[PDB]
C-alpha cells in the first residue's frame, strides 16, 4: 500500500476516514512527531475563493468544532490539503450503530450531545457561518481529558435529515432554521435510535411517501411512522416507550423538538428561542427521587436557584402527589425541606441514592413501564449485507432486555431500601407517641387521682369523667400493643417477603445476560467485517453460517432468562409490594389516630391541673 | 498457512496456544459444528501406557479441571491428539501480565483463584493424581456463565515454583506437599504480582543465590528479596504494603503461606490441614466496616454462624477499639447488635455502604497506608524486548497510582457520609436529653415549688436545697444552648469544611488518570506486538521510538496529577478530619455529662414527690 504526502505529513490511502463529492479524509501522521491527524484532500475554483474560506476556518477556535491546524500542498501535485484534528472515536453515527444505542443514547450521553451540538452551532452563528447539513456523521466524538465525550462539528460548507423545502432540492433563495430541522431529526435519532419520519421500507425507496409524511405532519407531532406497506402513518408528539430518557427529560425535550420540526417556517422557533430553550434544559441540575408507593424512579430537572416549593411542584407533575402530601426520606431519615430552600443546597442524590417520597394517600403501584420487544426472525438465506444488519438488530433487542433487567433490579433494590427506612420511621413515630402517652398517663395516674384524693355533685362528675379518660387510655394501650406487634418480626407489616421475592444482585441476572450479549456482539462485529470484505472463502463462509445460528441460540437463551427469571420474579415482588403498601398506609393511619387521641387526652388533663386549687380566704 | 487435522477437527499451526517438551497445544475447530477446542498433539512409549492414562483423564469430571473430550488420530500420521476444552482467556499467567495486576489481583479475583485452585487440587487428590508442577501458566481462566472467572487446572503429568528438593533436580524418591510449595508461590504471586523469592537480577541468572534463599529461609518468612547485587536478603512474614488485599484477608492468608512454604517437609502442613485451613477462609462472609476516627476501611472475615461477640472481637483486632467502646452506625442510624446475633442476619454491607464504627475514646487518624512508588527511568536505547517489559512496568506504576487515587476518593466519601450521619446522631442525643430535662424541669417548676407552696427548720432546708437544683438546672440550660449552637451551621462542629476539602467525584480525578492510563496501555500492548514481531520496518521503528517518549510523558502527567492533586488535597482533608474528630469527642463527652446531671436531678426530684404528703390522723 502506498501514500501521498506533503512537506509535513504522510498517509496511506487505505486509511481513509471519509468520502464526499468534494474531497476525501484520511488519517495520517506528522512526519517529525508521528502524531495522528485527519488529512482532507480535495479532488478537482476560483482558486482563491478557497484560500480565503480556508483562512476563515483556520481562525475558528472552539471546543465543539473539529480544529483546522494548517493548509499544505500535497507533494505529487500542488493540490491543497487541510490538516485537521483527528478524532479516533469517529462520529455520532458510529456511536448510534453500537447495538447498545439501538433504542437511544444513555441519558448522560444524550445531554452531552445536546450541549455540544448547541455549543458548536452557536459558535458558527456567532461568527455568521451556516452549516447547511448537520447529521450524526458530521458530528465527531472525542474522549475528553476527564474521560467524558466531547462532540465536535466538522464538514460545514442527507435525505433523512433535510428539511421539506430542502428535500425537494431553488438553492434556498436568499438568507438558520433549515439547520434547526436537521438538528431536530438528529436529536430525535440520538434520543430513540430511530429516524422520526419513516415510510414503510426505507426513506430511500420511498422518497415520495417521505415528503408526504414531512409536509402533511400535524403540528406538535415529532414523528410519523408507516408500519405496513402502503399503510397509514402513525403520528406522535411523544417519545416511544422504548426510549431510555427519563420522563423528567422527555417532558422538556419534546416541546423543543415539536417546535423545531415545524414545516411552516412562519412558526418554526427561530434560533435564539431555540438557544434559550435548550440552554434552560442544559443549565438544570437533576435531583433523583423515587416514589415508593408507585415503584417509580424519577429525575427532577430543576435550576440551582429554584426553591423546594418548585421542587414539590415538579415532583407532583410526575407522581400526582400534591405538595402537602409529599413526605421525603433520605439516607435513613426524614427529609424536611423548608419551602424556600434552594435546590443547590439539597442533599446530593444519585439513581442508587435518591430521595424517597411517600404519601398517606393511596396510589396505584405502577412499577417500570417498558416496551415488550421480541426477537426478529433470522432469514436462513446467506447474505453478507443482510446478516450484518440483522445481527445488529437482534443484538439491539438483547441489549434492551439487558438494560430493562438492570432497571428492574434497581427498582427492587430501591424498594427494599425504601421499605426498610420507612419501617424504622413509622417505628420512631410509634415510639414518639408511645412516649407522649406514658408521659400524659403520668398526669391521670399521678395527678388527678392522687391530687384530689388528698384531703357538695360536680366532683362526682369529675372523678367519673376522668375515669372515662383512663378508660379511654386503656383503649389506646391495646391499640398500640397491636401496632407494635404488627411492626415486629411476626407482624403483618414485616420486611421478610422482600428478601424472598423478586431478584437480588447475588442472582447475577444482569451479568448472565451481558455474557450472552457479549457473545452476540463479537459475532455482530465480525458480520460487520464480513460485510466490508465482499465475499468469504469456503471455511469463513461456513463459520459465518454457523455463527448466524449461534446468534439466534444466544438471543433465545437471553430472552428466555429475561422473561422467565427477571420479569417473572419482578412481577411477583411488585404484586407483593402492592399488598404491603396498603397494609402500611392503614397502619400509619391508625397510629396517627392513636396519636391524636393522645393529644386530646393530654390537653384536657392539662386543664384540670389547675382545677385542683381554689382561691382561699386571706 | 496450513493445517493438520483429524476425522473431526482441524487447526492452523500458526494458532498455537502452548509448547512443552512432550506436546503442543493449538486452537482448532470441530469441522461439523465449527466449535473451538484446544488440540493437544504429541511429538514423538510404551504405546498403551498412554491410552490408559488418557482414558483415566477422559473420565475426570470437575468444574476446576480443563475438560478432556476425546482422543483422536491425526490424519497425516496415526499420532494421537487430545481434544480439550478451549479457554479463550488464557491462563493465570496471562492475567498477571496485565499491568493492572502488577501489584496483585483484586481481592475478589484472588478469592476465586484461591477457591478454584484448591477445588481442582482436591479433585485430583480425591482421584489420587498428583500434579507435579502447578503454576499460573498451568491454571486456565474461563468466563463462567454468570460472568465470573472459573479457574481450571490442565497439563498434569518452573524454576521459580519448584520446591528446594525439586530445585536441585532423585526423582522425588517414593511417594503432595511438594505441590503445596508451588501453590504457595502461586498464591503469593497472585496476591502481590511478584515471586516471593528473588535473587538480585533474576532467578534464571542466579540459580545459586535462589537455592540459598529458599533453603536458608527462616521459619515464618513468606518472602526473601535481594535488593542489591551480591547484597543481603530482606526477609518478611508479611505481605508487601503495595498489596491490594485487605488486612482482614492478609491476616488469614499469611499463616497459610508460611506453613506451606516450609522447607523441612517434617513441618510442612500436609494437604488435609491445608485443605481445612483454606476452606475455613473460603467459607467466611465479609462484613465491611469503616472506622470513622481512624479513616480506615476494613473487611471482617466472619462465618455465617459467628455471633456479634466474635464480630466485635474481629473489629477490635483491626482497629484496637475494644468491644464495649464500639459504636455502630448503618444507613443513617445507630446499629445495635445483640451479642448472640449471627453474622448471617447482620445488615448487608459493601465497601461503599459499610457499617461505621466510632468510639468515645481517642484514636489516631491513620487514613490509607500505601507504597510510594515512582516511575522507573526509561532507557533511551531501542530494544523490542527491553521496551515491552519497561512499558509493562511503567504502566503498572500508573495503574497502582490510579488504584490508590480511587481508594483515596472512597475514604473521603465515606468520611463525609459517616460525619453527616454521626452529626444527626449526636443531634438526636441532644434532643433526647433536652426532652428529658424539660420533662424534669416540669417537676421542679410544677411540683415542688407549686405543691408545697399550697397551704417548725427542715422545710427551710428543703425549699433552699431545691433552689440549688433549679440553680443546677440553670447551669445545664446554658451548657445545652452552647452545644446546640455548636451543632448548628455556625458551629465549631460544622460539616462545611468536608465539602471544601479533599477531592470529590465531580472532580473526575480517577477518570483523568484512567484516560492517561489507557493511552499507556495501548502502547504497552503494541510493544508486546513489536516484541513478538522480531524487527520493525523503518517507519514502525520510528513510531515505536516516538511512543516510547509518549509513555513517559503520559506517565509523568499522571504522577504529577496524582501527587499534586489527589494526594495533596487528600492530606488536607485528613488533617482537617483529625481536628473535627477531636472537637466531636469533646462535645459528646460534655453532652454525656449534661445527660447524667439530668438523671441525677431527675431522681432526687423523684424522691420529694412523696415527701409532700404526711400521714394523717384518721
Ligand atoms: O464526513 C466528513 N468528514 C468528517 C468525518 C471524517 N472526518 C474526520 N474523521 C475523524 N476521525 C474518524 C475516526 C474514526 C472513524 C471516522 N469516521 C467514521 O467511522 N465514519 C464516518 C461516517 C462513516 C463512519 C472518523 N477525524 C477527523 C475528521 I475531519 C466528510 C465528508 C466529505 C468530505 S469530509
Ligand atoms: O501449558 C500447557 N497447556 C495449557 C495452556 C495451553 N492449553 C490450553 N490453552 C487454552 N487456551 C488458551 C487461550 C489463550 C491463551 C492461551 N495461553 C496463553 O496465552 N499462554 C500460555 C502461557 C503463555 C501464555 C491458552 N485452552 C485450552 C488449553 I489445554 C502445555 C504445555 C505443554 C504441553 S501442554
Ligand atoms: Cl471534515
Ligand atoms: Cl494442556
Amino acid at each position: 500500500g502506498s501514500m501521498q504526502s506533503t512537506s509535513n505529513h504522510l498517509w496511506l490511502l487505505s486509511d481513509i476516514l471519509g468520502q464526499g463529492a468534494t474531497a476525501n479524509v484520511f488519517r495520517g501522521r506528522h512526519k517529525k512527531t508521528g502524531d495522528l491527524f485527519a488529512i482532507k484532500v480535495f479532488n478537482n475554483r476560483p482558486v482563491d475563493v478557497q484560500m480565503r474560506e480556508f483562512e476563515v476556518l483556520k481562525k475558528l477556535n472552539h471546543k465543539n468544532i473539529v480544529k483546522l491546524f494548517a493548509i499544505e500542498e500535497e507533494t505529487t501535485t500542488r493540490h491543497k490539503v487541510l490538516i485537521m484534528e483527528f478524532c479516533p472515536c469517529g462520529s455520532l453515527y458510529t456511536v448510534l450503530e453500537e447495538p447498545s444505542n439501538a433504542y437511544g443514547l444513555p441519558e448522560s450521553e444524550f445531554l452531552i450531545v445536546l450541549r455540544d451540538v448547541v455549543g458548536g452551532m452557536n459558535h458558527l452563528r456567532e461568527n455568521g457561518i451556516v452549516h447547511r447539513n448537520i447529521k450524526p456523521g458530521n458530528i465527531m466524538r472525542v474522549i475528553g481529558e476527564d474521560g467524558q465525550s466531547v462532540y465536535k462539528l466538522t464538514d460545514f460548507g442527507t435525505e433523512e435529515y433535510l428539511h421539506p423545502d430542502m428535500y425537494e432540492r431553488v438553492l434556498r433563495k436568499d438568507h438558520a432554521t433549515v439547520d434547526l430541522w436537521s438538528i431536530g431529526v438528529t436529536f430525535y435519532h440520538a434520543a430513540t435510535g430511530s429516524l422520526p419520519f419513516r415510510p414503510f421500507e426505507g426513506p430511500r425507496r420511498n422518497k415520495e411517501v417521505m415528503y408526504k409524511i414531512i409536509t402533511g405532519k400535524p403540528s406538535g407531532a415529532i414523528s410519523g411512522v408507516q408500519k405496513a406497506e402502503n399503510g397509514p402513518i402513525d403520528w406522535s408528539g411523544d417519545m416511544p416507550v422504548s426510549c431510555s430518557l427519563s420522563r423528567g427529560l422527555q417532558v422538556l425535550l419534546t416541546p423543543v423538538l415539536a417546535n423545531i420540526l415545524e414545516a411552516d417556517q412562519e412558526k418554526c422557533w427561530g434560533f435564539d428561542q431555540f438557544f434559550a430553550e435548550t440552554s434552560d434544559i442544559l443549565h438544570r441540575m437533576v435531583i433523583h427521587v423515587f416514589s415508593l408507593q408507585q415503584m417509580t424512579a424519577h429525575k427532577i430537572y430543576i435550576h440551582s436557584y429554584n426553591t423546594a416549593t418548585i421542587f414539590h411542584e415538579l415532583v407532583y407533575k410526575q407522581t400526582k402527589i400534591i405538595s402537602s402530601n409529599q413526605e421525603l426520606i433520605y439516607e435513613g431519615r426524614r427529609l424536611v425541606l423548608e419551602p424556600g430552600r434552594l435546590a443547590q443546597h439539597f442533599p446530593k442524590t444519585t439513581e442508587e441514592n435518591p430521595i424517597f417520597v411517600v404519601s398517606r394517600e393511596p396510589l396505584n403501584t405502577i412499577g417500570l413501564i417498558y416496551e415488550k420487544i421480541s426477537l426478529p426472525k433470522v432469514h436462513p438465506r446467506y447474505d453478507l449485507d443482510g446478516d450484518a444488519s440483522m445481527a445488529k438488530a437482534i443484538t439491539g433487542v438483547v441489549c434492551y432486555a439487558c438494560r430493562i433487567a438492570s432497571t428492574l433490579l434497581l427498582y427492587q433494590e430501591l424498594m427494599r431500601k425504601g421499605i426498610r427506612w420507612l419501617i424504622e420511621l413509622i417505628k420512631d413515630d410509634y415510639n414518639e407517641t408511645v412516649h407522649k402517652k406514658t408521659e400524659v398517663v403520668i398526669t391521670l395516674d399521678f395527678c388527678i387521682r392522687n391530687i384530689e384524693k388528698t384531703v357538695m355533685g360536680e366532683i362526682s362528675d369529675i372523678h367519673t369523667k376522668l375515669l372515662r379518660l383512663s378508660s379511654s387510655q386503656g383503649t389506646i394501650e391495646t391499640s398500640l400493643q397491636d401496632i407494635d406487634s404488627r411492626l415486629s418480626p411476626g407482624g403483618s407489616l414485616a420486611d421478610a417477603w422482600a428478601h424472598q421475592e423478586g431478584t437480588h444482585p447475588k442472582d447475577r441476572n444482569v451479568e448472565k445476560l451481558q455474557v450472552l450479549l457479549n457473545c452476540m456482539t463479537e459475532i455482530y462485529y465480525q458480520f460487520k467485517k464480513d460485510k466490508a470484505e465482499r465475499r468469504l472463502a469456503y471455511n469463513e463462509e461456513q463459520i459465518h453460517k454457523f455463527d448466524k445460528q449461534k446468534l439466534y441460540y444466544h438471543a433465545t437463551k437471553a430472552m428466555t432468562h429475561f422473561t422467565d427469571e427477571c420479569v417473572k420474579k419482578y412481577e411477583a415482588f411488585l404484586n407483593k409490594s402492592e399488598e404491603w403498601i396498603r397494609k402500611m398506609l392503614h397502619l400509619r393511619k391508625q397510629l396517627l389516630s392513636l396519636t391524636n387521641q393522645c393529644f386530646d387526652i393530654e390537653e384536657e388533663v392539662s386543664k384540670y391541673q389547675e382545677y385542683t386549687n381554689e382561691l382561699q380566704e386571706t
